[PDB]
């Protein structure tokens, strides 16, 4: 099998390991590299490749991520171009994508993944414990626009709908590469897009824990999110109007309790959150929030002066949800600006009243609001 890390600009030395610790394992054929450029890392993998290739007797290739899609060239080009290589330059059944900066990847994480397949699955996704403010995309972007707008599907049920640790059989990653919808999505929406195609399809998926977690960059503000915020949310709003054909057997692997040390962790700086509230402020953004309910409108005007999220409450944020569905507009700054202070306060009122309230009451109550989406949206 193919086991492909995309990388940008980690520290060449933590790549390396995964991609050693992937060449010695047994049922392995092929490592792949797939970088963004020509760069420090870049080369620095180059040079230590054919080295590790002979040392383990399995193939190890890096390549460049070729321009596949009609949007910023980030890691869905990557992803898809290993897609490409995959399909088109070797014979392998299946193929695995890690994240190049793992730090506590180690072999079962490919065996848990292999062996899911030979049990009969059509996708194996990885999922972890995170933290209480981890993952803000994931739950309010990703797996509420899921939940509102397909309600009866497994959609809103995958765990991990951003993550990038996975397994796909052969026919899985063909029918992606064969997908324009996919095929185009170059950014960070990538992700997204094989978690929407692979369920509409009917593809079977299992889910495995890797109670190990995931380590996780140092955070300034939200605004470190920016991009993929405004990404993440442009797939969802380029999926709004398709249809979901059939259903798919998908099953999850029991989640043990959460590491102490991923539990006590805050994910984001506060102070710094709450001050980039009140900046990047332009007149029409003040005149673009007249589309919104007036609390929305009311409660994101006062931060211009000062923070304010108390009124952007689990309501408040479907109702937000659904005028950006319709109104927002990819590229357009003043809307992605607004996307990003909405959502802002959004993570500021679940950190306050919810995250505050504890690891496990802060879980609970992901989960319901989800449900809460699912119902509101199915009676419409
Ligand atoms: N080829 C390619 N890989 C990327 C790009 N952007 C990110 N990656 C890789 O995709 C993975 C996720 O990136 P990272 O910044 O760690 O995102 P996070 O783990 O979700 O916070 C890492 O393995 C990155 O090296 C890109 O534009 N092209
Ligand atoms: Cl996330
Ligand atoms: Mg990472």
């Amino acid at each position: 099998s193919l086991v492909v890390f995309p990388f940008k600009h980690e520290h060449p030395e933590v790549l390396l390991h995964n991609v050693r610790v992937a060449a010695a394992h047994p049922r392995v054929h092929e490592v792949l590299c797939i970088g963004y450029e020509r760069d420090q890392t870049y080369e620095a993998v180059e040079r230590a490749a054919p080295e590790i290739s002979r040392a383990t007797g399995t193939p190890v290739s890096v390549r460049l991520q070729e321009r596949l899609g009609t949007l910023r060239p980030g890691k869905g080009d990557g992803m898809n171009t290993a897609l490409r290589y995959f399909l088109e330059e070797t014979q392998w059944e299946r193929i695995h994508f890690y994240d190049a900066d793992i730090t506590s990847f180690g072999p079962d994480w490919i065996t848990k993944a292999e062996e899911a397949a030979d049990f009969g699955y059509g996708l194996v996704r990885h999922y972890f414990p995170r933290a209480s403010t981890d993952a803000m995309i994931t739950w309010m972007i990703t797996r509420t626009g899921f939940a509102l707008l397909w309600p009866h599907t497994e959609l809103s049920w995958i765990e991990q709908p951003l993550g990038g640790e996975l397994l796909m059989r052969r026919e899985v990653a063909a029918m992606l590469y064969e997908d324009e919808r996919v095929r185009r999505r170059s950014d960070w929406g990538i992700d997204t897009l094989y978690t929407f195609v692979t369920v509409a399809a009917g593809v079977s998926i299992y889910e495995c824990y890797i109670p190990e977690g995931k380590a996780h960059r140092l955070y300034g503000g939200l605004d470190d999110l920016r991009t993929m915020l405004v990404e993440c949310f442009a797939a969802i709003q380029s999926l709004q109007h398709e249809v979901v054909g059939q259903p798919a057997i998908h099953r999850q692997e029991h989640p043990h309790r959460v590491p102490v040390h991923i539990a006590e962790r805050v994910g984001y700086d506060v102070e710094a959150t709450l001050h980039r509230l009140m900046q990047h402020w332009t007149p029409r953004q003040v005149e673009l929030l007249e589309l919104f309910t007036t609390p929305v409108r009311e409660g994101l005007r006062t931060c211009q002066r000062r923070p304010a999220f108390n009124f952007m409450d689990e309501m408040a944020w479907a109702a937000t949800y659904h005028v950006l569905l319709e109104h927002f507009q990819p590229g357009d700054p003043d809307w992605e600006e607004l996307l990003f202070k909405l959502w802002t306060t959004r993570v500021l009122n679940y950190t306050m009243t919810v995250a505050l309230r504890g690891y496990d009451y802060a879980q609970q109550y992901l989960y319901r609001m989800l449900g809460r989406y699912r119902y509101q949206a199915a009676l419409e």
